[PDB]
């Protein structure tokens, strides 16, 4: 039996024997907690959700977990978990190119609360653009969505009415919302927070310009540098399946094909270790 | 007094009866960021018109001010939005504006600001300011959305490395200040029909989310700024496609700001 | 079925269907606390100590909630509890003037951690004075009578052979005394928490001055400011009910005529919910 | 060395033979506050009698002293009290107070400190001090225990806004030394008879709580300090109904200081 | 009935009626913890595994408990224990010397993350030397251990088939095992963590003169200084037990008769509050 | 540039075509610990050597050595190792070495550094340099293993009490840089047999840890440091029981690191 994360913003979903159950955890991420810390974490919610025994090998995808900063999470992760066999984890990146592309090779893009693309070739990413962030990239992400949302409603730059309706749905005032993206932690995840309010007003031929557009750019911008002329695209991500029938609309006028896409990776990364 | 700031240099300028005597410069002055004994330990190391000098946090400055300076008048620290509403609108009407490392709107009627808009910041808005045009400027060319070669001179002209200039937008303090310190790459390259539009389409929307709600059919829109001045070509050339008349546009408002307390010295 | 919370320093009761069961959660302040944080109390210590079902909505009465803090605790009261109505939350000080004014018009004052009073109209305070915190003001409070206390003790003030007893019924010693109420974080909670000696000492002549004393000044210092000559104070809070002898005291020799007094407001603060 | 000190100016007085030669004055240093490498920085920017310079912080003064300072004596770095005991005692027995941003009393034999009261602080004790007073005077007038203009022009003349002097007490640092600085707004107002009152009483519980202890029917109690001197007469008015004999009131405590190593120079 | 407490680095055992249960806590030092903080643990992580009822009185012996910051614990481990007698607690160094000597007098030393020795004369410790700590000494602890160990292999002057394992075993990369010594928290523990590498390559001639070396030291620099010449010692604690055979063998070439060696106190601290 | 760093002095010789025309001395500078916007300050206030500044950290002198000052060379920040691989070196192949607050070694076959041992620090490793000297001084005598009035002479000597030496080692700021100041007291005991012997292991141990590592059989190892030149005599006295060849033995590195860059200025 093999233990499998695929891990990030939010929550972090838990699921296999040889081909059992999930396990509804929280976001671990080695960039902003510590690993004298993650050991209580999974000690205090998962050890109580484990189906006990020992395990064999468990393959740790997610946020901050870099080839870098993955030991962060091997040394904690085993200080924790009852295992006998070893710990792996791979860039969150990653996570994606062995469920969208499994064994094969190909491009794979995350669209969560940020946007980042590489290029899966079979063995690992042979290439990768660094999205640089919500702020100088990440172009076409939650985050970059709140931003550009709060961005033209904060300035009238929208009808009168729909802004009266965000600033209550939200019970948000414009001076907590400038002091929670300068003066606050996680902005990018805080902008993020407004994107729903995007995917519930869709009729508005400008909101849905407001998604199309951001997704139109990151294919030009954060993709191209590969040689899709001649590759196939898959994704993954909230945005990128809440808004599945938008973006490949771009994909469509950008000359590129995309092709599997679904929110999780889960699905098929369970296929990968067994 | 009479003195005009902003985050990098204050240029202050002591009146007599019709001119400056003799003038200095200290440091960019701001209580959003500034302590109160720290400027009174600064300044001691009357009209002020500073950045981030928001009428909430206007007696921060007036008290500072008082304990280092003798002076027995009427102290006041305004904004620096109004220095620009006092120098390019003087006392008729007119559409105040700045494009500093933040730029800014306003409407000042001829005695006060009565409809300003809310420049979010360098984030959320600022669309056409000196911040902005780094946070679009260190995007593309990082983005290799420009020449290969032209990313290459650059880094090598500022010494920063890319995992580098992450952690200096994000994670160190002053992004919009330090995004402000790259601007200058783009007034040395204006060859490439592309950094370019990186500029004028960073213009086009300042009048298409700012200056273009006021009445602007009527009243003549001032600017003011270092990279007012700097992009002075592209400025007006913006202006061409948007269909506006652009008015007064200096670099510094020190100039029509002594024009406002010319009356009584 | 509404939801009501009456809070503060120290814990915070939690107890109504139509006209059912309380909770003993701790005590919410967004002056000290922050939302991205009350989600968890409210989602760990609270959520499992609830009836289930969807709620209709909850008013929120305790400290730091104010008209300008109080989204603070509604964008995360929201954001933890199933509600699909709304949230409503209000200044702690009209938690009283709700609970005993209810409908009617008239002065409420809190005397707990901190000594607060009101102008309630039967639709509002229409006129606050800020005690100013138990340094300058709150005269007539825990915060101001632990403070006193402890003032003419370790100054040899009193009784000799009640110093001694202080000192060790608190096992405290001078220099930590100190350094509770200059260095520390609460000190207007700590110097409270030394409360009690004097109900449990009111027998001294000394000590009963130490406490009618207080609550002279209050009520010609806090609470005279208003029409007090043609209407009637009602009292709410810790200090408040444990000397209720000993404060309508006061009360008489001081020209005013004190009506309602009991520990907390929640009992009619439900029969004005519903 | 000979200094005294007390964090706001700490007065320098290089002795010779008998008389100063040459004085100075740097901003108050206090160890309980600042750091060693700090006054080692600031001081290079012996008898020494600073304020919160207790026997336990003391070497934290004679290191930054002589790393700074060439001098191949005897270093010595004592309280602020003993100076005052010292001073005003010089070598007779005395009850040695002082009257600063916090009030004090010790008793000195006529060698050193054997029986000293220990003020809490601006909150707990201190009361008759220069904070205190502001304590006082912040809150009567603050809680409309007072006129209706005296409020106005009040804040008019420190140009502070009600909201802001809470974050000045509770929040922001130095609490005491902040209710100083409003201090002053009584000695200016002693005409109306609720101010002059409101230190009266703040000199009466001085008594009723500090100097009334020692053995006060045998021995004179000796006071300074800025506060001791600003209200002279209030003092030994309040001296007039506890029944007390007052003697040495100086303000600065420099001048029997010296008279005490004007033995061996 | 009695309750018991033994605590330092690490976990902490809580084991008695007239002569009944232990439980497993963690450890609690009030010289980095604070008091407004133990009340919880001990009312979280404790209380739920208490027999109920009132209790007598506790003795609290461990980490940072001493005579004066002694009532950092008592101040706070009354308020939440259910206790009517009152709590007392010494020196984690006597709590060696009420297990280990009991009644009598002698010498009693803690070689733990941290080396110390007392001088036990029935009373109590009639004289101490402070170690001074992971660095100046504590020589002959976990914290000395892993600190000279990881010094000479990440240095080439051991086998460079031990380091290739050490690095691995642990996990750990060169530059991580020095910013975990100068730049992170509870170094003296990090470096302890290292111990075991020890105890698990004792037939290496090399490390085994890593550990009675740093035990000789110990004894000629840090216990020699009393009248050992004329009294027996006895030892308490991780490394001291797990290296029994090599700890005693320095005791011999050093003229000195060494005693009593067990892991934990506990045993006898028991038949001495009973 | 040339400039050789230190943290406590950083001597500065600004060359012309043969020899320093005028030196100064400003504090130690290092990125490892300083800010680059205050050393940009500082500074205003090319080839850079300086301490803990890594080939990773360089860029960070680099511009704030460019801002301040005025130079439109070709700007160098090294580290302070490579300094002595020059100096004590020239261009011949060599095993460079320091004796700093921290020892360390490397080797430079003539034109870079190719292996360099990794100390670890004061506490992992650093055997043979001026905080470790302190590390071990600071304890033994701490530690009772050394006569009774030494103990008493010392702490009067630095005016300091065992509970602070403690909180000045693992909770105050710099643990080697404080236990460097401490390293005097040796040099000046030198006649005890044992305080001498602190010094000799500490050295031993330094070779048979370090140097002893790189082909020593046919090699000269020059070292450089303050403690290198404190300790001479029993520097060599080491190397007599290890069996090595010393060779440039000089304090400073500034002198061969002149003949350097004297053949292009």
């Amino acid at each position: 039996m093999i233990l499998i994360a695929d891990s990030g913003s939010t929550k972090t979903d838990w699921c296999v024997l040889n081909g059992i159950k999930r396990l509804g955890t929280k976001g671990i991420n080695p960039f902003f907690q510590s690993e004298e810390e993650i050991q209580q974490k999974l000690t205090a919610s998962l050890l109580p959700q484990l189906p006990e025994g020992k395990f064999n090998a468990v393959y740790f995808y997610g946020a901050g977990c870099t080839p870098e900063k993955a030991p962060v999470l091997r040394r904690a992760i085993a200080d924790s978990l009852p295992v006998i066999g070893n710990i792996k984890a791979n860039s969150d990146m990653l996570a994606a190119a062995h469920g969208l592309c499994g064994q094969k090779a190909g491009i794979a893009c995350i669209l969560g609360t940020g946007s980042n693309s590489c290029f899966y070739n079979g063995k690992e990413i042979v290439s990768n653009i660094s999205p640089l962030g919500f702020i100088l990239g990440d172009e076409g992400s939650g985050a970059v969505l709140g931003k550009l949302l709060v961005g033209d409603i904060l300035k009238n730059q929208l009808p009168a009415t729909l802004k009266e309706e965000f600033l209550k749905q939200f019970d948000l005032t414009p001076p907590e919302i400038i002091d929670r993206v300068y003066r606050q932690p996680f902005p990018n995840r805080f902008l993020a927070s407004l994107s729903p309010f995007i995917a519930q007003h869709l009729e508005e031929p400008a909101i849905r310009q407001l998604v199309m557009n951001s997704f139109i750019a990151f294919f030009r911008r954060n993709v191209m540098q590969y040689d899709y002329k001649q590759y196939p695209v898959h994704f993954i991500g909230s945005i990128a399946y809440c808004y599945k029938e938008i973006l490949q609309d771009a994909a469509r006028q950008t000359g590129i094909q995309i092709g599997k896409i679904l929110q999780s990776p889960m699905e098929g990364l369970i296929q990968y270790h067994s």
